[PDB]
Parts: structure tokens; sequence; C-alpha cells
């Protein structure tokens, strides 16, 4: 029993963190096989950040302008190319600690773990979600760029995120590992807004099932609702529409608890409409939307990784 | 910017997780050098758990009753001894992945990271605190025993916890790595209560400074308070007494923000007395006591590990 914001073990990713240095920019990079991936604003200076043409900026660079520490040892860059907003530095040594891995581009609502890094050195690990507005609510300081987001899938490190920048509300924007920004953002230091974010309804519901699975039941009710009626009450409270395809993923949880999905919606309904009136769910005084239905099954069932 | 419940990178500890099997009990163990440490209720059966005399139970065992997987490879046990509630199995192979490490016995209020494990295989990592009642609020299923709690200190894995058991309210009880229970608990399956828990005042305050450091200020006030007066308002709200020695640790944060500690107490005061009235701090609708003053400096300053 218990239910915590839980993050994938970070061992496999740590063994891939390297320092990448160009000019007076030092950020983190991901070394997998003989390629090191970092954000391409490692070739920028400060006056370069307001409006750069990275195509230009990078033809002016040579392999020797890329200092790569892996630990105390220096990696020899032998080639570079730019794929969207990531730099792919071909180095002479392949990484012995390279895990089975993939690059995946995740959908908003899905969670991943973040290994926060400075000068190639992990600082911490935490769990995040990809907000409906393609921001992520992270903990990132200067130098944290090139820290990655990832899931694990038994043995396979599935990379979905690289950190690029912080927006003025303190949320964060980055790219998948093939370099493409999640969301309308660019790696320019020009003003950009997050876009009003919404709550991940299907995840709130799964966390309600995490609650039931753990002994918190005070928020349940005899009432049922139609998905059609429920979405009419979720827009009102800035939740995201729940699809039948959500009902299906929420199914195994539904079946494990004996609480049909559409009643867990009728429960959620009343919760938005009344609040919690002192009470907490799973030690949270808030409806919590950063747990996917797979997260809840993971944590409440005991899936491991190797 | 940002502020998340952040856990130490788990790489170094993962490389120490092994499966330990005796009879039909399988739990996790910590392999460091040529010793594997696990809970001593791996020699128990089910009818053994109600009232065992582990001294007896363990003289009846032989080294060959201890099956230890490290990965796919089997460890040869050559000696065992019982220190309090931990078993120290001397194996023939020393662990190549053994990090610089220590065993430390932490005080209530201090935090540590938990690497949750099943059959030697990490499941997740999360951050915890040692509650004032020597329980910890964890996420632990069957087989999770022998999962450890730890801090890192640049390069040194400082081990402070091994998981042993769950109490009927879904909180967790374990031991330091020299085998001694945190709290009045025993590794018997006899009824035991957690003892009413209190809030870690000094940590709530540090998290308030995390809030200030991150742009949340709505809860501040012109008012000041005396520590003596403040403790008179914290007992009322079941917080723990704040000592001058807390004021000193909260000092660097105090100085970094320009908010004298005793005003952050006057802020806390009003918060307990009024609640938050819709608002949140750092995305939490609750005062959050599982961040130490060192955690906040760690996360808000960018200390790393190697
Ligand atoms: C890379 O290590 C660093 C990580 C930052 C530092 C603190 N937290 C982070 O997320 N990223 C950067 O320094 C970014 C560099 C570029 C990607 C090249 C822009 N810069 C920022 O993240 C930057 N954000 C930003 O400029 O865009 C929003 C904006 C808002 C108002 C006006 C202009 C722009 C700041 C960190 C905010 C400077
Ligand atoms: C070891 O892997 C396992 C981890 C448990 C399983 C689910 N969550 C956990 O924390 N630990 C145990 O199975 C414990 C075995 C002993 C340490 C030998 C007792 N058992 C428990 O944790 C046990 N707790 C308990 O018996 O004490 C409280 C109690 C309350 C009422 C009446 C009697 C005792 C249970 C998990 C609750 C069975």
């Amino acid at each position: 029993s218990g239910f915590r914001k839980m993050a994938f073990p970070s061992g496999k990713v740590e063994g891939c963190m390297v320092q990448v240095t160009c000019g007076t920019t030092t950020l983190n990079g991901l070394w997998l096989d003989d390629v090191v991936y970092c954000p391409r604003h490692v070739i920028c200076t400060s006056e370069d950040m307001l409006n750069p043409n990275y195509e230009d900026l990078l033809i002016r660079k040579s392999n020797h302008n890329f200092l790569v520490q892996a630990g105390n040892v220096q990696l020899r860059v032998i080639g570079h190319s730019m794929q969207n907003c990531v730099l792919k530095l071909k180095v002479d040594t392949a990484n012995p600690k390279t895990p089975k891995y993939k690059f995946v581009r995740i959908q908003p609502g899905q969670t991943f773990s973040v290994l926060a890094c400075y000068n190639g050195s992990p600082s911490g690990v935490y769990q995040c979600a990809m907000r409906p507005n393609f921001t992520i609510k992270g903990s990132f300081l200067n130098g944290s760029c090139g820290s990655v987001g990832f899931n694990i899938d038994y043995d396979c490190v599935s990379f979905c995120y690289m950190h690029h920048m912080e927006l003025p509300t303190g949320v964060h924007a980055g790219t998948d590992l093939a370099g493409n920004f999640y969301g309308p953002f660019v790696d320019r230091q020009t003003a950009q807004a997050a876009g009003t974010d919404t709550t991940i309804t299907v995840n709130v519901l799964a966390w309600l099932y995490a609650a039931v699975i753990n002994g918190d039941r005070w928020f349940l009710n005899r009432f049922t609702t139609t998905l059609n009626d429920f979405n009419l009450v979720a827009m009102k409270y800035n939740y995201e529409p729940l699809t039948q395809d959500h009902v299906d993923i929420l199914g195994p949880l539904s079946a494990q608890t004996g609480i049909a999905v559409l009643d867990m919606c009728a429960s959620l309904k009343e919760l938005l409409q009344n609040g919690m009136n002192g009470r907490t769910i799973l030690g949270s005084a808030l409806l919590e939307d950063e747990f996917t239905p797979f997260d809840v099954v993971r944590q409440c069932s005991g899936v491991t990784f190797q």
C-alpha cells in the first residue's frame, strides 16, 4: 500500500549524461552509442539568443569547438549535424553504458521521469506530465538544459524529452529527442506564452482509482453520469474532455475496484462542484492529474524494470 | 525555476539491489562489498511471523538456505550473522558496483530517497521523510522489503533505511541499515500503532522559502512573531516545536530571501489560522513538510552528485 509521485529508476539514463561545452555555453548532453545529443543553443552566445539562424551559426563551427566531458574523460567529436533543435555530435567512442533505448514523441497527458543535470552530473529525479498546453511543470535552473525526460518499459529506456527553456510563469518547454518542440515554442529568447492550461481529466480519474485502491473512499457517491453530461461539467471546471477511449484505458482499474468509470465521473463531478471541504485524497488537498492510468497500475501492482 | 518533490539519482543504489530468497520468502537485499543486507524476516514463514525468536530461527539455517540472485547470476553465501533486524550474508563475490557509502541513522524530519524494489529489480524512486512518529509515508507492496532509503552527499551513498513492514493505516516502518527500527516497532506480525503524527514545522517553513524563492508570495505579511509565541500557536495546530537550532538552519534561506525566520513564522501562523482560501503554494493546496532546509537549497541552488 501507499501511493507516491514515483519516478522511474534513473540509473540507465545517468550512465548517458555528459557535459557539452561550446564557447561559454555549457549544457548537458545525451551520449548513446557514438552520438551525443544536446540542445542546439549550445552554439549560441547571449546576444545570439534573441534571433538566431542556427543553420548559419553551425556552419561556422568546427568539431573541435565541441568539448564533451563524460566523467573526467574527454570525448573526441568527429562529426556534427543539426536535426531540428537538437545537435547530434558523432564522437569517436561509443558509450559502453548505452541501454536498449528508443526515442518516442509523447502525447499531452502522458507522464515521464526527468533526470535533472548540471555539467553532465545528475542532480535529482522527478516525475512530470506533458500538460495539455505542451509545457511541463519542472524544476530547472541554469545549466539544466539537455536534461532528458524518459519512460522505462521493462528494460528499454524510452526517451521523450530534452529540456530547452523556461517560460515566464516558471513552466518549461523542451523537445522530443528528434529535436522537435512540444508545442508552439522556439528556442529563441523572444516572448512566448504557455497558453492557458487545462486539467488532464482521464488522469485525475485514474488517481481517484489509486485512491480507492488505497482505502480513501469518502468522495464516492451512489450517483452515475453520462460521459456526454460529464464533459458538460468538465469544460465548466477547465478539465479536458474525456473520450470513450479514456473510458477503455480506465477500464482495468474500473474492473479492479468495482466502480464503473461513469460513476467515477459522477464522483469527480461532485468534487469539482463542492471541493473537498477540508478532506484530502491520497494526502493531496487537490485533484491530481499527473498520474496516468498506467502509472496507477504500475505503482499499485508492482511492475519492475531491468 | 520550479520546485518538485525531487529524489536523489538512484543509479548507485540500483547497482546494489539483489534478490534474497529463503524458504518461500523472497525479498530484496543490499549487496555492498561482500555482504548482502536484508530484513531478517526472510528466514520466517507465515506462521513464524506472529511471534518469532529469530535467534532460534537462524541457528537452524545454513548458508545454502540463502539463494541470492544478482541479476541472472547466483551469489554464493559463505557466512551469515544477525545484527538486530538485518541479516548480513557474507557472499564470495564482492560487488564491483559498490559505491562509496555509509550507514547513517537519520532524525525524524529528515528526508531520504527510496528505491522501491521487487525481486532485486527497482520499480521506482521517490522522496520521503521520517515522520515525527518514526513512520514513513511510502509506496510499498508485497515483496518490497529490503528496499532501502538513502541520501547522496556528492559521491557518497549514505544509507539510512530498509523497508520491513506496513502498519494498518498504510504507513511504513523499517530500520536503519544496522538493523535498528526507527520507532517502537518490531518485525512481528502483532498489532502496533503508528502513534499520532505531527507536522515538521521547520520543514514547512523551508518550503515556504522555496515558495518565496520561486515567485509565490501571497501568504506573506507585515507581521512578526516570537518563537515563544509561535510555538504556542503550532501546538494548537499539531505542528512540531521550532527550536532556535531550526532558526539557524533556516538562516541562509532567511538571508537569501530577505525574510527573517521569525516573520516566516508569523506568516505560517496566519496560514494555519486561516487556511489558504482557494490558493495554493507551489502547486500544493497543503502546507508541505517533506522538504528539509537542505532540500530547498539543493533544489533551488543546483547541487549535483557524482
Ligand atoms: C539552458 O540550460 C537554460 C535552462 C533555463 C535556465 C533556468 N531555467 C531554464 O529552463 N535555457 C535557457 O537559458 C534558455 C535559452 C534559449 C532556449 C536559447 C532561449 N532561455 C530561457 O529559457 C529563457 N526563456 C525565454 O527566453 O523565453 C520566454 C520569454 C519570456 C519573456 C520574454 C522573452 C522570452 C529564460 C530562462 C526566461 C531567460
Ligand atoms: C515485506 O516485503 C513486506 C512488505 C509489506 C507488504 C505490503 N506492504 C509492506 O510494507 N512486509 C511484510 O510482509 C511484513 C512482515 C513482518 C515484518 C515480518 C511483520 N508484514 C507487515 O508489514 C504486516 N504488518 C503488520 O503485521 O503489523 C501491523 C499490524 C496491524 C494489525 C494487526 C497486526 C499487525 C502487514 C503487511 C500489515 C500484513
